[PDB]
């Protein structure tokens, strides 16, 4: 979208200096709205002619940065593209200008090298063409990463505590919470110092200049406009440069996956130089591995280089990668929202006791503080890193090294995940089917089977017939073959010599000699046209077409062979004298050969039970749509009347096609550039039943998985290595599952080549994420009755014991709230997924139930002691009111302890998908200790109350009640936590419409409802 720029250099060096003394301390409210920051300072306003600051407006674009100029030509860095200054109008423009000349191709197609004229001024405009990530803020990531406000509060209340003595309590938050901060920094600067050291190349490669120099010059000086040479042998290829003479032979295996080799361009020219836009054969793509190079009538072949950088396919998934994005972050305001409005009459209200009881001035203020930091605690992200770390130590059990925390919740719900068809799709190598290489004419179906089991010429014509492919043949037959072979084992057969390939026909003959028993011949192999037009007088074609077609639009690769039978003397006489056109012209039809590219087995099973899950199931893969459908027809998931389109990009005006083989579609990656723009008007209507996303370039992926996060979508593509590695930050799950190349950073990464990971990888985030769930929602009724408890206990205007609060509160953190996620999932797979949102009724039906619960049991107990006799402690009188062990205080802690103990208890639920209720010991017997502890601290008159100051009360009928008052309250907790399981009165309601949102489940159903 447009941006608007604006110049505020500096006025004058007077107050600017004051003000940014002053502004050390409201930095905090300082940062939010940078443009009246920024304009409340200074506001020099001209023309855009030599303005060193520059400020990114918010007319269309909202959002903010800062900007820094260096000048040495003036330019500068955002996000990796250099912005290039003109004078002739004084606007900012990228590096397209000269890229961009479609004009006078005369002097593209002179462009032979330069030596020392036009590379100054060329490298000071472009600079360095490596890729490196900046380490600048090493120390800074406290000041850079740090800027929420769980820790601004933290460091308040860390002084308010303070304040008191709160040794042990403050002891143990700051250690607990001064190691996983610690520990985030190397988290997060190991990932950026691998990506650095990954992204690197360095090599000396040479230049040819004119007038015959030739030297070694290293890869950092290199700009467009300049030719690179090829070495015979082939290295690396560290710009997107293109070839200007000769052949070249290269495979896309890094850009598709596929490692198939593909013809380069061709020497007549007559549209523009290079015109990228419109050609994909004659684009040269860097970053791949180069087979073999040959030569031409020049001396030597050279290359032309015309773009280099961020821009190409190398820099594309860097620049994705380190670009922000347009749950579990937006749920805590309503929660802060409703603790503010629920405390802010606790404050008066407070005030309001305290003002009656003539309380001094001095501690006035600090009972406040603490209410205020009491309905709110600063441990929630540390219950959820001791949740989590259970889960991540059960996950590296299988083989799966992945270091996330805060990403194993996020893909719990997940709704589709987007699969690749080069490595985790289908076995690697490319294996041999049943090959029949038979005759031509007169031929008959006869018989697709094991190869090399009968008997005959042909087991020897294809053992003879050779040069990762290769490897395999020989292996995966079982006959061993590279100078002598037995175990035939009658007439053994060897060979003697081959010829090398040759790049301007597609020829490979092999002569052999056995003088044993046969005599020899030569065997050959090309195309099949080749083989066919060539052997006319011997093998007329007769039926011929039919197969071929069929054989060729299910993506298969068929290469032929042929042979000829020659007499001895003039076989050997070829095979000496180094010879290939006295075989060819009059040869005889051996066959063809046939490939298959079957997935793998244990893929079925895993599709068929994700499938019954309603979760869809997409295919993402850059190989042909014909490879595409074979697969999905193999695979069977579904295809009920697939529906094939071609591209329409002729004309302004376009129609879909109507072709034939509740639907589904197949998009490609030109199709997908011509639906677009418009793009709501035409993709939502495809994106939504489309299953096949075939011939797409690896950077569109990016773009796909960027718009698919828009519409409430939960994507789970999973990445091979070296071809999908932009598309892995901006998704939710990206898995990993081979070591090269992509797997030094990824959200998970694994040493497994199998699908059956992904149902137990989401089985595990779905109980990670209630367990996570669950543990939140104990937290926040722990400090509401906490709050409440705190409350009720300032009519007599008293204080806890800290002794006894530090003691519970330890307790309570080292034993309820670590073993209560050691629970797990089931073996089994469920239909509905874990709801989060907790902003809806059945989430929000149980908090105020429990609330108006503990306020009335603690309202009877607090009013029933009235009807004993007791003394009135020392509180209106003169007195210590820093510590009063009073009977009440006593029966109060008691209540509250107990209120814990059975919250604890009963915090527990259903959902059968994980493991049951009966199945963690160690919480058993820890929640049964805790309860005979309990019982022991106030049933036994032993000396246990000492230290603690309890105010042990010779009792004899109060105990009956209390115990009767807590077998009732247990009796009715599980009551309500068991009635509320059911949730016929929520569809009861809600009829017909339900969400108030996602706008795909109404597209769907008025999708459905035509058909
Ligand atoms: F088939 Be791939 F690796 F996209
Ligand atoms: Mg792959």
């Amino acid at each position: 979208r447009l941006s608007g720029y604006c110049g505020s250099p500096w006025r004058v060096i007077g107050y600017h200096v004051v003000v940014w003394m002053m502004a050390g301390i409201p930095l905090l409210l300082f940062r939010w709205k940078p443009l009246w920051g920024v304009r409340l300072r200074l506001r020099p306003c001209n023309l855009a002619h030599a303005e060193t600051l520059v400020i990114e407006i918010r007319d269309k674009e909202d959002s903010s940065w800062q900007l820094f100029t260096v000048q040495v030509l003036r330019y500068y860095l955002f996000q990796g593209q250099r912005y290039i200054w003109i004078e002739t109008q004084q606007a900012f423009y990228q590096v397209s200008l000269l890229d961009h000349g479609r004009s006078c191709d005369d002097v593209h197609r002179s462009r032979h090298g330069l030596s020392l004229q036009d590379q100054m001024v060329r490298k000071a405009i472009y600079g360095p063409n490596v890729i490196s990530i900046p380490v600048k803020s090493y120390p800074q990531l406290l000041v850079d990463e740090a800027l929420n406000p769980y820790y601004g509060f933290q460091a308040f209340s860390i002084a308010l505590w303070l304040a008191d003595h709160y040794y042990w309590y403050a002891l143990c938050i700051f250690l607990i919470s001064s190691i996983s901060i610690c520990l985030s920094l190397y988290k997060t600067r190991k990932q950026s110092q691998t990506l650095r050291d990954m992204v690197k190349l360095s090599m000396r490669v040479c230049v040819c200049r004119p007038g015959g120099e030739e030297e070694w010059v290293d890869s950092s000086e290199l700009v467009p406009g300049d030719c690179l040479v090829l070495p015979q042998e082939g290295g690396l290829m560290p710009c997107d440069a293109a070839l200007v003479a000769g052949e070249c032979m290269v495979n896309e295996s890094s850009l598709t996956g596929e490692s198939i080799p593909v013809l380069k361009t061709a020497l007549p020219e007559g549209l523009g130089p290079y015109c990228a836009e419109t050609h994909r054969r004659h684009t040269l793509f860097c970053g791949t591995l180069i087979l073999q190079a040959r030569a031409y009538v020049g001396p030597h072949v050279l290359a032309v280089v015309t773009r280099t950088g961020f821009c190409t396919a190398k820099g594309g998934l860097v620049s994705s990668i380190l670009h922000p994005r347009p749950k579990f972050y937006k749920h805590s305001m309503k929660f802060v929202a409703a603790l503010s409005v629920l405390a802010l009459l606790g404050t008066i209200y407070s005030i309001f006791i305290l003002y009656r009881n003539r309380v001094p001035l001095n501690e006035i203020v600090i009972r406040a503080l603490d209410l205020v930091t009491v309905v709110v605690p600063p441990a929630l992200p540390a219950a959820m890193t001791v949740c989590t770390l259970y889960a991540q130590s059960r996950l590296r059990r299988q083989g799966i090294f992945c270091i996330h925390p805060l990403r194993i919740n996020l893909g719990g719900k997940l709704q589709l995940v987007c699969f690749d068809k080069t490595g985790t799709l289908t076995e690697d190598g490319l294996d041999v089917m049943g090959v029949v290489p038979l005759k031509g004419q007169a031929f008959l179906p006869l018989v697709p089977e094991p190869r090399r089991l009968p008997v005959g010429p042909l087991l020897r014509a294809l053992a003879t017939c050779h040069a990762p492919m290769d490897l395999k043949m020989v292996e995966s037959t079982g006959w061993v073959l590279q100078l002598q072979a037995m175990e035939e084992p009658p007439v053994p057969v060897s060979v003697l010599h081959r010829f090398p390939f040759s790049s301007a026909l597609q020829r490979m003959s092999v002569v052999v000699a056995w003088p044993g028993a046969t005599q020899p011949e030569a065997y050959v192999k090309g195309s099949p046209e080749l083989v066919a037009g060539l052997c006319n007088p011997e093998t007329v074609p007769t039926d011929f077409a039919q197969m071929l077609q069929s054989y060729t639009a299910a993506g298969y690769r068929v290469v032929a062979l042929a042979s000829k039978p020659l007499p001895t003397v003039p076989s050997l006489e070829a095979a000496q004298q180094l010879t290939r056109d006295t075989v060819e012209g009059d040869l005889s039809l051996l066959g063809l050969l046939v490939m298959r590219n079957l997935l793998k087995p244990q893929t079925t099973p895993v599709i068929q039970a994700l499938r019954r899950t309603r979760i869809r199931a997409v295919m993402v893969t850059g190989d042909n749509l014909q490879t595409a459908v074979t697969v999905a027809r193999g695979c069977g998931m579904v295809a009920p009347q697939e529906h094939l389109i071609i591209v329409h990009a002729t004309h302004p005006e376009r129609g879909q096609p109507a072709s034939l083989e509740s639907r589904h579609l197949a998009l490609s990656g030109p199709t997908f550039g011509i639906i677009v723009k418009h793009f709501p008007k035409l993709l939502p209507k495809v994106l939504v039943q489309g299953t096949v996303f075939a011939r797409m370039a690896p950077e569109q992926k990016t773009e796909l998985v960027c718009e698919l996060q828009k519409l409430q979508y939960c994507v789970g593509m999973c990445g091979d290595g070296a071809n999908d590695c932009g598309a892995l930050k901006a998704a939710d799950v990206g898995i990993s599952l081979s070591q090269a190349e992509a797997s030094v950073v990824s959200p998970f990464t694994s040493s497994m080549a199998s699908i059956e990971c992904v149902p137990m990888v989401i089985r595990e985030g779905r109980c990670s994420l209630d367990t996570s769930f669950s543990v939140f929602k104990y937290m926040a009724l722990y400090s509401l009755t906490q709050f409440i408890s705190v409350l009720i206990l300032y009519t007599i205007n008293t204080n806890l014991g800290d002794l006894q609060f530090l003691a519970i509160d330890l307790v309570i953190t080292t034993t309820v709230a670590v073993l209560m996620s050691r629970t797990g999932p089931a073996l089994v797979l469920g239909r509905v997924r874990p709801p989060g949102a907790l902003l809806s009724v059945p989430v929000l039906s149980s908090l105020l139930l429990q609330m108006v619960l503990v306020t009335g049991v603690q309202l009877g107990g607090y009013f029933l002691t009235l009807a004993q006799p007791w003394f009135v402690p020392l509180n209106r009188t003169v007195a210590a009111p820093d510590n009063l062990p009073n009977y009440e205080n006593t029966v109060v802690f008691s209540l509250s302890s107990f209120q814990y103990l059975i919250l604890a208890a009963a915090v527990s639920k259903g959902a059968p998908f994980r493991r049951p209720l009966y199945t963690n010991v160690p919480f058993l017997v820890a929640l049964a200790l805790l309860s005979s502890v309990l019982v022991g601290l106030v049933l036994v008159p032993g000396l246990l109350q000492g230290p603690l100051a309890l105010r042990n009360i010779t009792d004899t009928g109060f105990k009956l009640l209390l115990l009767g008052l807590v077998t009732l309250n247990f009796v009715g907790a599980f009551m309500l936590e068991s009635v509320l399981d059911q949730c016929l009165p929520a569809c009861l309601r809600r009829l017909r419409p339900k969400r108030a949102s996602k706008k795909r489940f109404k597209q769907l159903e008025r999708e459905l409802a035509e058909q």
